[PDB]
C-alpha cells in the first residue's frame, strides 16, 4: 500500500505576489486593483488588505532557504505587475531588480523556478483606462511580458503564462467578488477573451524570443456532478462545467468557446464581437504543459432563478476544509482523466496548485494539521491512480508555501505548510511541511 512517484516527477511549492509580498507601496511598486478592491467595504472578510501580508518583499531569502531546508527542488511564483510597469510605459528597474534577487536566492540554493506572468494583480492605472475589457490592455500586457522576458528568461526553466483566466474575467468583472469587482456580464466574457489572448501573446512573445523554457497557462478546473438524475440537474451540471471548465480549455485545445455555453449567454455575447479575425489562433497554444489547479468538486441542480447560469451548487457538509470546501479525492481522479481525455490527449499535466485550509493551532511550538494532512496525501494519491494508469502528470506543486492574504476570505484563511505569525512575522513550518520532506525524500509515501 505504498505509493512511490516516477524519479522524474517534479516535486513543489507555490505562492503568489500580492498574497505574499507585502510591500504594496515600495520600491516603486503602485496600488493594483486588488489595494483598491480591498478597500470596498464588504469585499473581503474583516476588511484585509495585501498590505504587509507575510513580507516575503523583505524575507524572501529567509523564505528560499526555508524552501531547500524543506526539501523542495521546485519554486513557482508570481511577478506583481504593478512592481515592473507602475506606470503608462516606464518600466521601473527597482522592481525588476527584485525578482532578479530573489531568482539569486533560488539559484543559489539550488532550486528550479517557474515564473507565473499574471496572477491577478493587474496594474490600477490600467484598471482605469478599462482594465481587462480594453483590447489596448493585451498591448500593455505585451510590454510587460516582454521586458521579464528579456531581462530574464535565460534562467526561467518553466514559464507560466496566466493563473486561473476563469477567476480574473468571471469573478473580477462578472460576480464582482474579485478585483475589480464589477458586475456585468458582457464584460466578464470580453475579459475572459482578453485574459487567454494574453496567453497567446506571451507564447508569441516566447517563440519569437527563442527561449528555451517550458511554458503554459494554468486553469482552475473542478469535477462536476449532478445532485440528481432528474434531467435539468443534469443540465444544470453540464452548464456549470462549461462555464468552468470548457469555456477556457476549449479555446485553449480546440480553438473555439463551448457552443452550448455560447449559445446559453445570449445577449451577453452581443454577436461575440470582441473576437476579431486572429484572436482564436492565437488563444490555442497549449504550449509545453497544461498547469492545473484543483481542490474540490461540485454538486449541481438546477433553479430558474436570475442567475446568469439558472444553477445551484448543492453545499456538502461531508468532510470539508475550513472553507467549507469539500474534500472530494475521488473526483480529482476523475477531473485529470477527464482533462487527458479531451483537450490534454497526451501533453504533460502539472498541478501548479492543490491543498487545504483547515484551523491551525500552535502546541509546543509546532502545528499538528492532520487535516491539511490528510488532504494532500489523498489527493496525491488520486494523482498516483492517475499515473499507473497511462496519466500523463508530471508534477505537483503544494498550494501556499506560506499563510496568505487568501483573497476574498483575507488573512481568516490558512493554505500554507508552514505557519506565518502575522504578529512576528516569524516563519514555523507545520507536520505537514515535515511530512511532505520526508515523502519527497523517499519519493512517495
Ligand atoms: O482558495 C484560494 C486559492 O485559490 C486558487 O485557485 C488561487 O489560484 C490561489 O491564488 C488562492 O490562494
Amino acid at each position: 500500500n505504498t505509493f512511490i512517484f516516477p524519479a522524474t516527477f517534479m516535486w513543489g511549492t507555490s505562492t503568489s505576489s500580492y498574497q505574499i509580498e507585502g510591500g504594496t507601496d515600495e520600491g516603486g511598486r503602485t496600488p493594483s486593483i486588488w489595494d483598491t478592491f480591498c478597500q470596498i467595504p464588504g469585499k473581503v472578510i474583516g476588511g484585509d488588505c495585501g498590505d504587509v501580508a507575510c513580507d516575503h518583499f523583505h524575507h524572501f531569502k529567509e523564505d528560499v532557504q526555508l524552501m531547500k531546508q524543506l526539501g523542495f527542488l521546485h519554486y513557482r511564483f508570481s511577478v506583481a505587475w504593478p512592481r515592473i510597469m507602475p506606470a503608462a510605459g516606464i518600466i521601473n528597474e527597482e522592481g525588476l531588480l527584485f525578482y532578479e534577487h530573489l531568482l539569486d536566492e533560488i539559484e543559489l540554493a539550488g532550486l528550479i523556478p517557474m515564473l507565473t506572468l499574471y496572477h491577478w494583480d493587474l496594474p490600477q492605472w490600467i484598471e482605469d483606462e478599462g482594465g481587462w475589457t480594453q483590447r489596448e490592455t493585451i498591448q500593455h500586457f505585451k510590454t510587460y511580458a516582454s521586458v521579464i522576458m528579456d531581462r530574464f528568461g535565460e534562467r526561467i526553466n518553466w514559464w507560466n503564462t496566466i493563473n486561473e483566466p476563469y477567476c480574473a474575467s468571471i469573478l473580477g468583472y462578472g460576480t464582482g467578488e474579485h478585483a475589480p469587482g464589477h458586475e456585468n456580464w458582457r464584460e466578464a466574457f470580453t475579459a475572459a477573451h482578453h485574459i487567454l489572448m494574453c496567453h497567446g501573446i506571451a507564447s508569441n512573445l516566447h517563440k519569437e524570443k527563442g527561449l528555451t523554457g517550458k511554458i503554459g497557462i494554468t486553469l482552475n478546473m473542478e469535477h462536476v456532478d449532478a445532485a440528481s438524475e432528474r434531467p435539468e440537474d443534469v443540465a444544470a451540471a453540464i452548464r456549470r462545467d462549461g462555464f468552468i471548465n470548457r469555456w477556457f480549455a476549449e479555446p485553449l485545445f480546440n480553438g473555439k468557446y463551448p457552443e452550448d455555453m455560447v449559445e446559453w449567454y445570449g445577449t451577453y455575447l452581443n454577436g461575440l464581437d470582441f473576437v476579431q479575425p486572429g484572436d482564436m489562433e492565437l488563444i490555442q497554444q497549449p504550449g509545453d504543459f497544461l498547469g492545473i489547479n484543483y481542490y474540490t468538486r461540485s454538486i449541481i441542480r438546477s433553479t430558474n432563478d436570475a442567475s446568469l447560469l439558472q444553477v445551484e451548487q448543492v453545499h456538502m457538509e461531508e468532510p470539508v476544509t475550513d472553507m467549507g470546501w469539500e474534500i472530494h479525492p475521488e473526483s480529482f481522479y476523475k477531473l485529470l482523466t477527464r482533462i487527458e481525455k479531451d483537450f490534454s490527449k497526451g501533453l504533460p499535466i502539472l498541478i501548479t496548485e492543490n491543498g487545504a485550509a483547515m484551523r491551525d493551532e500552535l502546541v509546543n511550538g509546532q502545528i499538528e494539521d492532520t487535516g491539511r494532512q490528510r488532504y494532500i496525501e489523498e489527493h496525491l494519491k488520486a494523482c498516483h491512480r492517475f499515473i499507473e494508469e497511462g496519466g500523463q502528470l508530471k508534477g505537483y506543486f503544494v498550494w501556499s508555501f506560506l499563510d496568505n492574504f487568501e483573497w476574498a476570505w483575507g488573512y481568516s484563511k490558512r493554505f500554507g505548510i508552514v505557519h506565518i505569525n502575522y504578529e512576528t512575522q516569524e516563519r514555523t513550518p507545520k507536520q505537514s511541511a515535515l511530512w511532505f520532506k520526508q515523502m519527497m525524500a523517499k519519493n512517495g509515501f
